[PDB]
């Protein structure tokens, strides 16, 4: 029996738990086990597990990690071996008995004859181990706390520097325990004469410290005693850092928000990364700065900027919005930025080096002596008139907005703290701030409401920043004023690259937040899409600046302008959104790395591709679309509906020369999406049939013409006979009018009642008769769908046996449905179709609809996946089904089993839907649509994905995501399976008769992540846009004539809102729209013809 | 201001200069060049050059320019001048030019320079601990490779054991998309040798530097990151990383296809510098997280050989389980990585060796024969 | 051979290019010029069993996936080509009953896939033969002479001990060695 830190534990108990691996895994590398209590510096005794492996087997580190969690779950975390020592063999006696004492004697160094030479191998392993422990217990480099690490480094013979790194992994938020450790750390390092300076920073690249733990202030603070501990502990740490007798630098490598901003302010010098952002968003939760923000921020900014500094500080507290690093340095909130290849942490240590070598002459020594003086003056009343500054008109617009958003009492508390310290000194302010903060937390109309709203995604908007005020009364007057000076070029003005100066302001179309409430002014394009004056951007190293001659008019613009179903403002922190995905422009400026490339040049005429990705990711070599992809103008803050724009190098392309300027920047988004859809996703082949939705306009037309040109029998879906004629005139075999009264009423989703569903399927018989009458008896070998919820089911019903549908949109709605197609196949064949590879993670549903433990097909599927060497997790309905499988010896195949019944027992609010729960249309009811989606995620996906992940976690799949799901036709869980399986190629397969049943899934989960569904007689592949290499292949085919650009319907700058609205209402005046920005005439074909017509005009 | 100043500058060039041209020409390096010109058959051109320099330097730019033009026209039609020099350049048979002042590597002065730079804080000893974010990045470093002969300018190619020399070079500065890394180890690959020997192509033909450092891969620590790598947020100063040697036009549209087809080049072999050094600059996607359960010796050892074998077997050949496979050099390097990898893929792998010991070695790796 | 006589090897490479590939590619390029193929390079060559022009064809076909095909009986005949033209540019030769596919290194995405397989056990990292900094020239020469002491060499720059497995172990051993 070993005494592990006063815990009495038997070695047999530990050995047995380790030996359980053999009972759970018939292929366990473990053979024999002996556990010894080895001397430990502090624990007194610590258990070491000596194990001999099975013949030919090695004890991987994945094994030790599994045998470690095995004792944990069996006996307890106290009975865990500190290490696992593999050996070739144990001391065996005459008959075979293991001499435990021999091993104990060697490990313990005691005096051990009757056995072989294994004894030497032990000592060797014990020696090696006892030395690794000596190094662990003697190392003085790292001090490891729970949420911090201290790294000491010798700078001078008697001067160590200390690097305190925060580490709470999602965002380095400070919870109470971290404040507890941070107090100790600050007090300890303060007393260590050994330590000449301190550098604080945060691990990771995202956040220095992004705030206090928000959930903790809601769920673990139910009294004032509990609440007061968070300011009291946090302020004491920050006061200790501030009043320390050593320079303390904040090296801010990520965002510093809320408590993290207060952390930095406590330090004597601040150097930040240019990507760091700063602010005090506590007001957003009906709280206030409580860790010193109401004292050190207005004091710091007022010392640097006088009256205005105080004003700027009140902006950050009352408004609660974040600023970029250039603004933080300007206002004086940080002292230096790490430009170039310099970084915050190294910069800081270089200041410590110059301080150890030069003392008070160093920049850090001066900053430290200066701050000392600065801090003490904060303890006296401030000289600036606070009440006077609060008469600023914008500070009033904030106060009026707080009342509108229910944060006025939070603002009152913050000003109280501000005013208290401003008149009575920092100490009085810090006492009042702390009390007011704790009062706001427990306040039912304060923290308890604000935090709840924030977590549930129901917070009202914060105000706009002082620099983000767009008032319509001011627009035209400001436009002229700027034009008359050299700051804004008139729209359509000639621009000679390399010659014409770049104006700082520009004109653009977009959406601004309301200056009174901060809510985006979403609405119908013709009424709400407005011309605004914004900044001319500056390009990054890998970026270019372009002067837009024309701009593509695409549907995604409209989704952004209307904030449906997602706000474009949720992906950035600006006060204005500008759309526009593609167009024609000139090159005006090139970053350092695009000049190195040599491909582009200042002055080039280029067409714009709208795709942006992590160019520097290693995953580029796969598909840029799977490396942090985002469409410009729709999923980013700025777009091509403006005079000037910044883009990644790969966005700019050489247009085919034989095109006109109107065409050049008119097709890339649409025809590029159509290209990936047809040639990459569907891989359409000549001689097959095809069905194309919306064939008379936009992408549909592009798909029609392209499919005709590849030699297919394309028929087009259509809403007016006049369009059917237009479609027929493009070499189609026919068209169909979805509005014709003979079939109009049948284009609907599939009802919930399975009997209505099968009748619904009959009601499409007239539709398939129409298609077949025009295709010699055949159905569609390929389908291109984008209308959405009200046309996808019929478009799928039009598929032939063995056809393939793709889609890239869902305008009617995202609640997709379809009646399965006749046909059964072997799990074997279906996994082959989905290109199942050895080592991929597979999910399989067992006993899909029933509680009966016999599922013959389910076992066949397990056998199929097993034969292909697949890491499997099984999901059953009940515990009896799970225990049934456990007697079939599937341990070599399934990594685990979980029952829906079991999850419901352990999670009160876990929901397993029979079918995709229908939500209200975002058009009608936005807020309730947003509520329903997150219920699915929180009560269905997030629990069910976590449970599955923990069983699929492995080195090859650290996050335990399924690469493929074996669905079951007897249930309708396709929404879950398509939401769970990995994005970017994830696959779901059915292998059973799906006829006469409905299956539902959420549209964007399949198309935007380009997941594929394989079924016995049909296939549904999601597709989305294209990568920039596919664009080069598009223009290549265009120049070669294999593809044809449809002439754009040109509209003036002033007509873009109407053009957008025409698309929305299906009132198209042509095929696709393009807005002209600076094309002087129509029919031009060269850049030199463009510039010559400009001079002729002026 | 600039045009008015240049106006007075030009008119002063028409008068004899006040600087002694003869004295500066006594410079030891300017003499090294003259002797180099003699060695390379350009001594006559050198004389014509210095004639026009000297003429204009004493009789005014005018008198010089007049002289320069006559010598130039004479040099062209000179059978032993341009008619020889130009044909030589166009047939790719030109003698090398001399090195630059900052590119003189002399064997006898290496160890003295090394130790002197180490006495100052200008060069870290080999093996020196380096704590990213804390340790000062030295301006100089040690590395292995080839340098141009100071006297003739010719790359000092040859057998590795006698010609691969330890050199004092500069520590590189990363670009906006580059990281600076401190190398813990470096892969020893055969492309190192092709370069060091100059067979069949000179690595100096792909750059304009006076030294070549080989090295394609290894284990490293991130020492610094360019602006855009910090924006990416994937890497981080202090990360332990293994090095992938491929470099490409990361900003090309063609990247979607294959970076191998977007201006690709192997570092150390087809670039001026490589991983056989203390410090190295690399593009972002050259750095990777090693598998956790590997030892530090393992982590920086395999990415070239095994990465090549992985593309060869799984991308190019697309090997099918149960089929037969015949591997060359199955007992070392890539051949062994292919032997092992195909066996594990499920094939019946036969290996080719040049010794009976190597045949037994591959049979212990699961081959059906050797 | 470039070892024994490199100056005459380089001349032969240049003559091949200047008197065969450049004139022949120019003439072919003028006829293949089009907006889709400005430089007029073949994507695919249909070679013929009755001649031995494979070197030219592999050297003319586009780089990076350029294909050469044979359909006729090739038995009893020798064919020839310049190796770098096929592997470094990864060109493919399809023959009736055989195929030769050039392959060259890998891209960075395949590295991530490789390390994914190393983590999963599917691939195995051969344990290198470690060599000190000073032993690098000898390791290169040992490879050149085919006298390998182990499967693959690695040079030690600043590893303080063998067997270490984490960054923190590295830094800890460094401060301990001082
Ligand atoms: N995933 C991507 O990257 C991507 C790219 C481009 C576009 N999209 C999306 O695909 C859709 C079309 O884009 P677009 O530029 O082609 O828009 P568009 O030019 O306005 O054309 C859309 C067509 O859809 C048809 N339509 C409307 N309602 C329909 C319904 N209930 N049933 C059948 N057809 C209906 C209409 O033709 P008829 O009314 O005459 O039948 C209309 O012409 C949009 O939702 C867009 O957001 C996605
Ligand atoms: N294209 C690329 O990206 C790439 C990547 C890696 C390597 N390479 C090249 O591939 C070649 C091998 O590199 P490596 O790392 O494997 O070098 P290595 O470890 O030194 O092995 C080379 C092997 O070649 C065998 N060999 C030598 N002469 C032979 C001959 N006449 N016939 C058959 N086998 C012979 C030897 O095995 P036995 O004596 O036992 O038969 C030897 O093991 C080099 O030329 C290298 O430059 C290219």
């Amino acid at each position: 029996v070993i005494n592990v830190s006063g815990h009495r534990i038997g070695t047999e108990e530990i050995e047995g738990a380790i030996l359980r691996d053999k009972a759970l895994d018939p292929n366990s590398p473990v053979g024999n086990v002996i556990v010894i209590g080895a001397p430990h510096s502090q624990k007194g005794v610590t258990p070491i597990a000596f194990v001999t492996p099975v013949e030919g087997r090695r004890l991987t580190q994945d094994d030790k990690r599994r045998l470690t969690d095995l004792v944990r779950t069996e006996k307890g975390a106290v009975a865990v071996p500190q290490d696992f020592i593999e050996l070739s063999e144990f001391p065996e006696t005459r008959s075979g008995k293991y001499m435990r004492r021999m091993v104990r004697a060697v490990v313990e160094g005691g005096e051990v004859l009757r056995n072989p030479e294994s004894l030497d191998e032990l000592a060797r392993a014990v020696d090696g181990w006892k030395r690794r422990q000596s190094l662990s217990d003697t190392q003085a480099l790292f001090e490891r706390y729970r949420f911090f690490t201290i790294q000491y480094n010798l700078v001078a013979p008697g001067k160590r520097v200390a690097t305190v790194t925060v580490k709470n992994p999602p965002v380095n938020a400070l919870n109470e325990r971290a404040l507890d450790e941070l107090v100790i750390i600050a007090e300890h390092l303060a007393r260590k004469d050994d330590v000449a300076a301190v550098v604080f920073t945060g691990s990771g690249t995202a956040s220095f410290v992004a705030g206090a733990d928000i959930r903790q202030m809601l769920e673990e603070v139910n009294s004032v005693e509990e609440a007061k501990a968070l300011p009291d502990n946090a302020q004491l740490a920050f006061r200790t850092i501030e009043e320390m007798d050593k320079p303390c630098i904040a090296a801010i490598q990520g965002v510093a928000l809320g408590g993290g901003m207060e952390f930095a302010l406590a330090c004597h010098y601040r150097v930040a990364e240019p990507k760091a952002r700063f602010g005090q968003p506590e007001i957003n939760l009906r709280l206030l700065p409580g860790y010193g923000g109401t004292q050190r921020l207005p004091r710091l900014l007022a010392d640097g900027g006088g009256e205005t500094g105080l004003r700027d500080a009140l902006d950050l507290i009352l408004g609660g919005r974040a600023i970029d690093a250039d603004a933080a340095l300007a206002v004086g909130a940080v002292d230096a930025l790490a430009d170039g290849s310099d970084n915050a942490l190294s910069h800081a240590h270089a200041m410590v080096r110059e301080f150890v070598r030069s003392g008070d002459d160093s920049a850090l020594g001066k900053a430290f002596a200066a701050r000392k003086t600065q801090t003490q003056s904060w303890h006296e009343p401030a000289s600036i008139d606070l009440d006077a500054v609060l008469e600023d008109e914008f500070l009033q617009r904030i106060l009026n907005q707080l009342e509108w958003a229910g944060r006025d009492k939070a603002g009152e508390r913050a000003l109280d703290a501000v005013r208290t310290g401003w008149t009575q000194g920092m100490t009085a302010g810090l006492e009042c701030e702390a009390q007011r903060f704790a009062e706001a937390i427990i306040d039912p109309e304060g923290g308890k409401t604000g935090i709840q709203q924030f977590m549930d995604k129901q917070s009202p908007p914060l105000p706009v920043r002082r620099d983000g005020v767009w008032e319509d009364d001011q627009h035209e007057a400001t436009k002229t004023a700027l034009i008359e000076a050299g700051d804004l070029l008139p729209l359509g003005a000639p621009f000679y690259p390399g010659v014409t100066a770049i104006p700082p302001k520009q004109l653009a179309f977009g959406i601004a937040r309301d200056p009174d409430t901060g809510a985006p002014r979403f609405g119908p394009p013709e009424t709400h899409e407005r011309e605004l004056v914004v900044n001319t951007p500056k390009p990054g190293a890998n970026e270019a600046l372009i002067y837009l001659l024309s701009s593509e008019v695409n549907f995604n613009d409209i989704w952004a302008l209307t904030g449906i179903p997602v706000s474009p403002f949720d992906a950035h922190d600006e006060d204005v959104q500008i759309t526009g995905s593609g167009g024609l422009a000139l090159v005006a400026a090139l970053g350092s790395e695009l000049k190195e490339e040599g491909r582009l040049q200042v002055g080039d005429l280029v067409s714009v591709y709208s795709g942006t990705s992590e160019l520097l990711s290693p995953l580029a070599g796969d598909d840029p679309m799977y490396a942090g992809f985002a469409i410009q103008g729709y999923e980013t803050k700025t777009g091509s509906h403006a005079q000037f724009l910044t883009v990644q190098g790969p966005q700019l392309h050489r247009p085919p020369a034989d095109l006109t300027l109107e065409q050049a920047g008119a097709y890339t988004l649409n025809l590029g999406t159509v290209a990936r859809c047809l040639f990459t996703t569907l891989e359409i082949q000549a001689g097959k049939t095809a069905f194309v939705e919306g064939s008379a306009t936009g992408t549909g037309l592009d798909a029609l013409k392209s499919s005709v040109r590849t030699g297919l029998a394309v028929t087009g879906l259509v809403s007016s006979e006049d369009r059917a004629e237009f479609v027929k005139s493009h070499g189609s075999v026919g068209a169909i009018n979805r509005k014709d009264p003979e079939i109009a009423d049948c284009f609907t989703p599939v009802p919930d009642d399975p009997d209505e569903a099968r009748q619904w399927e009959a009601d499409g018989e007239k539709l398939l008769d129409a298609y077949r009458e025009t295709n010699g008896g055949k159905l569609a070998d390929y389908v291109v769908s984008h209308a959405g919820e009200r046309a996808f089911p019929r478009s799928f019903q039009l598929l032939a046996e063995g056809g393939r549908l793709a889609f890239y949109g869902a305008s009617s709605g995202y609640h997709f449905s379809f009646m399965g197609k006749g046909g059964e196949a072997r799990p074997d064949e279906m996994l082959a179709r989905a290109n199942l590879r050895g080592g991929e993670s597979v999910l399989l549903y067992y006993g899909p609809g029933s509680h009966e433990l016999a599922d013959e097909k389910g076992l066949e599927m397990v056998e199929a996946a097993r034969l292909m060497k697949a890491r499997m997790v099984i999901v059953t309905t009940s515990d009896g089904q799970r225990e049934f499988l456990q007697s079939l010896g599937l341990e070599d195949a399934v990594e685990g089993i979980v029952s829906i019944e079991g999850l419901k027992r352990r999670l009160s609010d876990f929901h397993w839907p029979d079918t995709l729960p229908r939500l209200p249309d975002a058009r009608t009811d936005i807020e309730n649509f947003k509520i329903g989606v997150r219920a699915y995620q929180q009560n269905t996906m997030k629990p069910f994905g976590t449970a599955v992940g923990k069983l699929l976690r492995s080195p090859g799949n650290p996050r335990g995501v399924p690469d493929l799901v074996i669905e079951r036709a007897g249930q309708d869980t396709l929404g879950v399976s398509t939401s769970l399986v990995k994005p970017f190629g994830g696959r779901v397969i059915y292998a059973e008769e799906m006829a006469g049943r409905r299956y539902t899934f959420y549209a964007p989960q399949v198309w935007t992540r380009q997941r594929r569904i394989y079924m016995p007689s049909a296939e549904i592949f999601g597709t989305h846009l294209c990568n920039a290499y596919e664009v080069t292949m598009m223009n290549e085919m265009v120049a070669a004539g294999l593809l044809d650009v449809t002439e754009p319907t040109m509209v003036p700058w002033e007509g873009l809102p109407e053009a957008h609205q025409a698309m929305w209402d299906n009132r198209h005046s042509g095929a696709t729209y393009v807005v002209n920005h600076a094309l002087p005439a129509m029919g031009l074909t060269t850049k030199d013809e463009l510039l010559e017509y400009w001079v002729a005009a002026q």
